[PDB]
Parts: structure tokens; C-alpha cells; sequence
């Protein structure tokens, strides 16, 4: 039960714009209990044309906001991830709500919404969208926030992705399926 | 057993050049399972002059590919590798045959030679190299393939490393023996 | 006990300075028995006011140098880190001198004080400072040295960290809490 996924390729389950009346990405989260740190693995995949021609440009910003309750369970309604995790104990949802909390972020190491502090709590690094045509590698910044900030009542832990396009030129097509690189990345684990 | 790797300071195990007939460089690389993902841990030392003589220029690019088939097995022939792989248990291999596809990259989350799902299963970064007399750093991209095609019958899944350099003029001299520094993977494993 | 760490948020550990009569950061490191590997966090704070306007400038290099007995234990005296490293069994210290020597870097993997092999045991990344009163990321330099060279009769590992600003202006202020983004790294563990 030390991982806590969204499972391997799974159905459009994001909502990468404000707007969207339905899903418009795939993302892939692989979160994995290490003992004191969380190990994460984070890929997307643009699934509406809509986002598969943002890089159709030459710089974006496309970022997941995702938002858990006191027992580390998705809230669907507020996070843009909108299927639930599931631990893989199949690779089916594995059931017994035995505490998903040991896969949520510190809050004691990533506080919430709190100054005098300053932020401090972000993950920051370089994945990479390879071309349609063309095979070339284009660095777009990721960093993922941690606890930004209970929007809701409800909001215990929340982790945000945030991939940052500002290249020039970037794949003026559209079979610009968009895909993100994974991005290994780790952080301080909620006590139990 | 959640280790599999190439041991500890390991003897001439590559095949560099896509010439030799004697192995030229000496890989390390470690995979722990963890979970539904598999932490990686690679890095290379150069062994022959030739090899070594190649960061004498501001461009090289060296790639290992190896295959493995359905009990997670390395196969020496079709691979640059040409020793198996080990699991610790010792710091020597540890014997029995439970297979080894529990470090197996996921062919679900990265399919084999098919199109509509053109690559998007690469793993893209940056590792670097330490000159010889100097002491600064070249970055060199890395990018770790993952079930490319099945270069044989007897194939049932590939992991393709690929150092590459382009800078403007790099240690011009010999000692050069070449390092990668470690560069940190994860991916999917095999359901089982 | 798969956890060996400072403890989520410390109280000033360091000793930057090569001066400082007593510590100047806030060094956050967690280590992670995973199989033949270690998975490690790395973040530092800056206590001292000295410290807090070293990104006032255009380049910087700070070193914390860490050194450990043959049983793993931090030896305070020759390291700038002057509390030693706690097992998590609580988030408070766990006792039994079974050995912390298995979070411990390899001496094989990367040898002490030699010729021969010269270096060869780094590890190179990119972590990053983020602006004080703009959002804007510094990226800093990074290098792990691992089993530096053995400062006294008494030391067994030690674990090398040193961060490089090498830019062009950056946050000249001194809000500068001076907060050097997590940094993820892995390395061969000792035998046992």
C-alpha cells in the first residue's frame, strides 16, 4: 500500500482551463511512501485540442491545483484532478480507508497560508516537451507549490503542479498532443 | 530483493562504440522497486582511450540500450550490456528465478513500436561532467528511452540510456576518463 | 527506521561561515534506506544575518562539510553541522545503536583521499532561490561530493554539500531568508 496513484494511463481526468465544461488532460501521479519522504512521479497529456495547441505558441502556463481533506482523500470538487486516487493493490483502487495521511505533505514542514515565512515550501525544476514534427526538447518549468492554500472549509493538504512555457517558437501544429516529461521530484511526509 | 543492479564499482561491462568487439566502459546501474515505480541510479565511467578521447571534443554522444525478456532478463546478445544483471542479497547476485519483471518498465505506460502514440515515454534531464585538470562543469542531456521495439523476437522490454554533449570546447587532453554524474530516474514498473 | 534526519524543521544545525562563533542556517536533510540506495532531501535556511545577504551580490559558494564515524554517527566536532542526525520514530529520536552505518555512502562506490580516482564521486544538479519581493528563481549549483577525504583518525563517510551562485544580480535585499529550494539525490549505501 506504499503507493497512491492515478493509476497506469488512465481516462481524461484534468481540467487544465477555468473554463472547461469537462476533462482535458490526462495527468499521471504516482505518489509512493519512502518512510520519511513521499516519492513523487508526475507526467501530463494533453487530451482537448483546446490544450493541445497552447504550445502552438511560444510560451504557456498550464497548472493543477489539487486539493485533499483531514484523512488525505481527493476533494473532486475543488482539485482539477476530478477521479479519485486509488494504492494500487491490483492496479484497481484498493479499499479499507485506512489512512491515505501518510501520503500527504507535511503541514508542519509546508504551512499553509502563512507570512514571516514566506512561501518556502515550493519544488522547483525542468521537465521537457519533445516537438511533434520535429523531435526537439523544449525546457518548461515545473514547480509544485505544497499546501498552497485551503481554498475550502474541508482542505487539509493540497499539492499544485505548475508547468511554465517561455521558449520562441514553439510547434506550430496541433499534433502538439502535449506531453509533459515526468518529473521526479520527493517531499516530507504528514507524521502518520 | 528491491535491488537489481549492475554491483558495486562493476568491471568493464559496455559496449560503447557501436565498433568494439571489448567492452569500453564500466555502467553502474541500480533499480529499487518502490511501490507501483522504480527508483533508477545510473552513471558511467570511460574505459578505453578511444572512449576516453571523445570529450575531447565539444560533441559526442554515447547510448547503451538494453533488452530484457519476459522473466526480466537481460539478454547480453542484443544488449551493449554484457553482464547480466544482479540483485542484492549479498553484494553477490542471489540465486532462484521469482522473476525479475518487478523492475520491468511498465509496457502499459510505455507501449512498444506503434504509432498514435508517437515516443511521449522518454525520460528527459540533465547530468554532467567534471573536467580533468579544471574542475568545471559540462551539462551533457540524458534521456532514458524505455521499451523502444523489440530488436528481437526474444524481447520483452528495453531501457535505452543516451548521454549526449554539446557545448563549446570540453577537457581537450586524455585523462578525460569520461564520468557521467549520477542521474536520478523512476518509472512504472511491471504490475508484477 | 528507514528515516534518518534533522526532523522536520530544525533549529539553526549550521555553521556556514568558516568564522560564525556559533551556527547561521537551518539545514533540513533527510535520508532514506531504500534498498542498495539512499534516497536523500536537501534544503538549507539562513539564520545569520551575515548569511542572509550572501545573495546580495553576483556569485557565492557555501559548504557545509559532514563527517560520520564507522557506526554512521555525525561527528559534531569536524562537521559544520553541529547536532547529530536523529532516527524518526516519532519525530523525536529512536535509541538501540543498531547501526545507522546503512544510510551511509559506499566506501567503494566512492573511495577516500586517493589518485587514481581522482573526484569521481559528485553528484551535480540545479536547485533554486527564489526573489524576495518578485517570484523570479536563481538557479544555484549544487554538488554532493560524497566520501570527501577523511579530516580526521576518526572519521569513517562523510557527505559533502556545496551550493554556487554564479548569475548576474540577485535579490539584494537581505529578506533574503535565504532559502535554497529542495534537492533530490540518491547514492550507493554501505554494505550493512
Amino acid at each position: 500500500i506504499n503507493t497512491l496513484w492515478t493509476g497506469i494511463n488512465p481516462p481524461p481526468n484534468c481540467q487544465i482551463v477555468e473554463n472547461t465544461n469537462t476533462n482535458d488532460g490526462k495527468l499521471t501521479l504516482v505518489l509512493v511512501k519512502n518512510g520519511g519522504l513521499v516519492n513523487g512521479y508526475v507526467s501530463l497529456v494533453g487530451v482537448s485540442d483546446t490544450v493541445n495547441q497552447m504550445f502552438t505558441q511560444k510560451t504557456a502556463n498550464i497548472q493543477l491545483r489539487l486539493y485533499f481533506d483531514s484523512s488525505g482523500n481527493l476533494l473532486t470538487e475543488e482539485s482539477d484532478l476530478k477521479i479519485p486516487l486509488k494504492n494500487k493493490s491490483s492496479t484497481a483502487t484498493s479499499e479499507t480507508v485506512a489512512s491515505s495521511k501518510a501520503f500527504m505533505p507535511s503541514t508542519t514542514a509546508y504551512p499553509f497560508n502563512t507570512t514571516t515565512r514566506d512561501s518556502e515550501n515550493y519544488i522547483h525544476g525542468i521537465c521537457y516537451y519533445m516537438t511533434s514534427y520535429d523531435r526537439s526538447l523544449f525546457p518548461l518549468n515545473i514547480s509544485i507549490m505544497l499546501n498552497s492554500r485551503m481554498i475550502s472549509s474541508n482542505v487539509a493538504y493540497a499539492i499544485q503542479f505548475e508547468w511554465n512555457l517561455n521558449a520562441s517558437e514553439s510547434p506550430e501544429s496541433n499534433i502538439a498532443t502535449l506531453t509533459t516529461s515526468p518529473f521526479f521530484f520527493s517531499y516530507i511526509t504528514e507524521d502518520d
